[PDB]
């Protein structure tokens, strides 16, 4: 149905004149056949040739199934002896084109072809993809489209289609909506019976948020010797773009390596704190202006047109956010390539650990301007807000901009209008803009081009539909989840109903992000990974803060919903910082207990690797060694 093919490799001949790329388009196709793979090429679109790739051989194949395995096991990954390269057969899709991927792209000098898509030599390689799986991606779909959990075979059958990334996302969306059922299950029985910003809730969804990331983790390890990644990152794949200073040959392995000084990197590396101080400075500047225009238009201006006028700041933010968030991501980008960064997975983490304080400020910051600004000042601030009065100045005239005014009286339904929006109204769109409107958009791309070699016409026009998808990154389906898990650490005491509304959307989470990778998306090469990386200390990090957000809302909203109602007067300081005192450190203890207790519970993939480094150790002192 895929022809055999393994992977597809667009060359871009459109921005180049014709001899240079005849002749890259010969380099490409030797070192192709020169690393043992057989070649294909067609017409892929107008301004690009598509080169089908397959291994020329099944006996290479083997040979560099077994070449691989026995890197894995040199380096520690497996500890099971690799097998001979008769019974090399590649145990699964996802290892034959993990395989064939690393033949494509790992350096010449490393065993493979050198071929980096949109780097130096090859500029004019766009992409390196495999071909879905079309009819055992449906059969997915409506399999577990119909039931409540994902079987552990499920699971492994999205690692040996995707590869181990892609299977730890879906692994970590798995266990999250398991344990959302006790925090849904137990904010529905506390909005019921004690309503919002209870003491028990806090406690209990603290205690929760403690055990599911520490639950997590210990899955994490299990789950990677289970896959048989653990310690993937001695074999992660460099990074052609690397710099190295000078070229050391080490005598272990006879390879120079190209050493860079850590210290040096690490003085780049301080970069990251001015970085972030703009990115908060900038965001949060933003932000907080259209939260003051957004208060001024919707509480004190009380002239003509209020609806059109409400609706400018949402405007402003949805238009501004975005725009400024895409600059801080090219700082980021550069202060990411400043940094040198050995291996790709090194420079992915850095980059997503840069962004994700631009992805805390405009998650958070909003909710949190609303709960400890708005509600305990803005009486007292209200009375400086007169000056945004030249915001509605262009729609109505000045008499009527002034006389526009009204006793404020804070709306003590902002707050849990705000958190409801972000877990509910969000989800919901965030849904739309991520499945739907991707799919109809490509949909109409493809019938507008579409609109205005004969036994293979319908193979290669699918495979030119597959080149025009997105190019499928798990790393924003895990910032999503993290952020939404962030509320929930942070804002649940406002709206106990939370995590229900985060389970419901997360069954569907699940099955949506298959669709959207198996339709809108390129079949993503298999990449391994043995934990879904930096988001783990990300959820750490949050569930630490909401300890302290959660009981201060807490105390602060003792008296309900309007709390402080805009008067600093009720909340004692020394009561506020006592509370957070005592929340965040029986947090810390708790969480010390916590993670000490499950230390001691060993998993049985991870005892079972344990024994089978034992056993493989043994094994060789009885051949060897006598
Ligand atoms: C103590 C909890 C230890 C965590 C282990 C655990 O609870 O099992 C999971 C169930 O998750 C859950 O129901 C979530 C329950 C929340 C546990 C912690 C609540 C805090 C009190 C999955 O286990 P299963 O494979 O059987 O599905
Ligand atoms: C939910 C039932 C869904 C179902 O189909 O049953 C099995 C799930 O049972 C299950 O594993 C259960 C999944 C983990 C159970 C977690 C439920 C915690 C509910 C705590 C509420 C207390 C709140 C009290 C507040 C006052 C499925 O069969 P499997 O073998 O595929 O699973
Ligand atoms: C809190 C930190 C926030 C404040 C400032 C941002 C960080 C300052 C460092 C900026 C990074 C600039 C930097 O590292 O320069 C490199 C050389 O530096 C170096 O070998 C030595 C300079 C390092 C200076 C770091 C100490 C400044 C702060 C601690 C005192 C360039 O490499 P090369 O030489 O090839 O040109
Ligand atoms: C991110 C996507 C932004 C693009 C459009 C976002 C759509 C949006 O803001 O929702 C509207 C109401 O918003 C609001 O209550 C605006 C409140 C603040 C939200 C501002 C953006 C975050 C629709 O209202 P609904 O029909 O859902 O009721
Ligand atoms: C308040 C903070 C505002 C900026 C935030 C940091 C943004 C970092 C900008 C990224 C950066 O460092 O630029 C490099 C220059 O290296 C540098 O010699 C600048 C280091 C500054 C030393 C202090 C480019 O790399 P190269 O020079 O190789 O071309
Ligand atoms: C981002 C902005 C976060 C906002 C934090 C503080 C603003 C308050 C600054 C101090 C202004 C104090 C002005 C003042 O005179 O008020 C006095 C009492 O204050 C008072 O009761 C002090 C009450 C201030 C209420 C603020 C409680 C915040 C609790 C923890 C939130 C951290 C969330 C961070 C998550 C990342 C007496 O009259
Ligand atoms: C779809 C594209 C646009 C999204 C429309 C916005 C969705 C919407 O307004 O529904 C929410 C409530 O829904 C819900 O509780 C249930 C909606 C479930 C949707 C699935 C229906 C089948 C709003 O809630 P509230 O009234 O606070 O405003
Ligand atoms: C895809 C993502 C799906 C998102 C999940 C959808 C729904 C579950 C979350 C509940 C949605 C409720 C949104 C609308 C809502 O808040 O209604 C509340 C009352 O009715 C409800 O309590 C609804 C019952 C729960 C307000 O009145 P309150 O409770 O504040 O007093
Ligand atoms: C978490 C941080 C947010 C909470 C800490 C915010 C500090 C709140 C504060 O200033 O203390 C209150 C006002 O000061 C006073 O009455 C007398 C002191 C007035 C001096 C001005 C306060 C500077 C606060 C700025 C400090 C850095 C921020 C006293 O409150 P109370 O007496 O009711 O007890
Ligand atoms: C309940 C009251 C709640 C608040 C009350 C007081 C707060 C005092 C501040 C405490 C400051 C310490 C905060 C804390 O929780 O420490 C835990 C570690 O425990 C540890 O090392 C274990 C050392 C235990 C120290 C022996 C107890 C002191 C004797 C006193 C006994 C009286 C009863 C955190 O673990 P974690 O994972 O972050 O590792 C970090 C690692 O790098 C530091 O060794
Ligand atoms: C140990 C962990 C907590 C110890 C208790 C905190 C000790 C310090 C207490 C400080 C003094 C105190 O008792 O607080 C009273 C009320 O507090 C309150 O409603 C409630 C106080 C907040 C309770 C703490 C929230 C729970 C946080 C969950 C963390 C668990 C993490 C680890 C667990 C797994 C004051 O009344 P007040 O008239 O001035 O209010 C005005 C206000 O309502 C203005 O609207
Ligand atoms: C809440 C339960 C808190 C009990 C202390 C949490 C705990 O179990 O720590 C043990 C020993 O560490 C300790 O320093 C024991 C200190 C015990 C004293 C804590 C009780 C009151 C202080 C495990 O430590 P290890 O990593 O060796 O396994
Ligand atoms: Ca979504
Ligand atoms: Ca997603």
């Amino acid at each position: 149905e895929n022809h055999h093919v393994d992977y597809v490799i667009r060359f871009n001949y459109g921005d180049i004149d014709t001899p240079e790329a005849i002749k890259k388009f010969e380099v490409l196709l030797l070192e192709l056949s020169e690393v043992g793979l057989q070649t294909e090429v067609r017409q892929g679109d107008e301004n690009s040739l598509f080169v089908f790739v397959r291994a020329a051989s099944k006996k290479k194949l083997k040979r560099a199934v077994y070449q691989s395995r026995v890197r894995d096991w040199l380096y520690g990954v497996r500890n099971t002896e690799p097998e001979p390269a008769s019974s090399a057969k590649p145990q699964s899709e996802a290892e034959r084109l993990l395989v064939i991927y690393h033949l494509i792209t790992v350096p010449k000098a490393e065993g493979g072809a050198g071929i980096t898509p949109r780097h130096g030599e090859w500029k004019n390689v766009d992409a390196i993809f495999p071909l879905h799986d079309e009819e055992t991606n449906r059969q997915c779909m409506r399999e577990w489209s119909k039931k409540t959990f994902l079987s552990t075979e499920d699971l492994d059958r999205i690692r040996n289609t995707f590869g181990e990334h892609v299977g730890f996302y879906f692994a970590f969306l798995q266990s999250y909506f398991r344990f959302l059922m006790f925090p849904a299950a137990f904010g529905f029985s506390c909005w019921l019976l004690l309503g919002s910003f209870s003491i028990i809730y806090t406690v209990v969804n603290c205690l929760w948020c403690i055990v599911f990331i520490e639950y997590w983790k210990r899955q994490e390890e299990d789950l990677s010797c289970r896959w048989q990644t653990k310690g993937v990152s001695a074999v992660h794949e460099k990074r052609a773009e690397f710099k190295p200073e000078k070229e050391i040959r080490d005598e272990s392995t006879g390879e120079v390596r190209g050493v860079f000084p850590a210290t040096k990197r690490m003085y780049r590396q301080l970069l990251q704190v001015p970085f972030a101080l703009l990115a908060a400075v900038a965001l949060g500047a933003i932000i907080a202006t259209c939260f003051a225009i957004e208060i001024f238009i919707s509480e004190v201006y009380n002239g003509p047109l209020k609806g059109y006028l409400v609706f400018i700041p949402t405007i402003l933010v949805s238009a501004l956010i975005p725009t400024m968030s895409a600059v801080l991501l090219t700082v980021a980008t550069k202060l990411n390539d400043y940094e040198n960064y050995e291996t790709q997975d090194a420079y992915k983490v850095a980059l997503t650990q840069k962004i994700f304080v631009v992805n805390f400020i405009t998650s958070y910051l909003p909710i949190i301007l609303t709960a400890f600004v708005y509600v305990p000042f803005a009486s007292r601030i209200v009375p400086y807000l007169d000056v945004f009065h030249l915001t509605v100045r262009p729609f109505v005239s000045k008499e009527h901009a002034i006389k526009a005014r009204t006793e404020f009286s804070i709306n003590p339904d902002r707050l849990r209008k705000q958190v409801i929006y972000f877990t509910v109204t969000a989800q919901i769109v965030g849904f739309a803009l991520e499945t739907i409107v991707p799919f109809v958009k490509q949909r109409v791309f493809r019938e507008y081009k579409e609109y205005t070699d004969e036994d293979e016409a319908r193979f290669l026009t699918r495979v030119r539909n597959e080149a025009e998808l997105e190019d499928y990154d798990v790393t924003d389906d895990l910032r999503e989840m993290c952020i939404q898990f962030g509320y929930l650490a942070l804002f649940s005491p406002v709206w106990p109903l939370v995590p229900v509304s985060f389970l419901i959307n997360n069954w569907v989470e699940l099955r949506s992000d298959f669709f959207k990778i198996c339709v809108e998306c390129k079949r993503p090469w298999p990449q391994r990974a043995d934990t879904i990386g930096p988001w783990l200390d990300s959820l750490g990090f949050l569930s630490w803060v909401g300890s302290i957000t959660s009981s201060a809302l807490v105390y602060m909203f003792s008296n309900g919903h309007e709390g402080p109602n805009g008067e600093p007067t009720t909340i004692r300081c020394w009561a506020l910082l006592l509370t957070i005192f005592f929340s965040e450190h029986l947090y810390l203890i708790v969480r010390y207990a916590v993670r000490s207790a499950l230390a001691k519970l060993e998993p049985p993939n991870t005892r079972r690797e344990r024994i089978e480094r034992f056993m493989m150790r043994k094994r060789y002192l009885d051949t060897v060694l006598s």
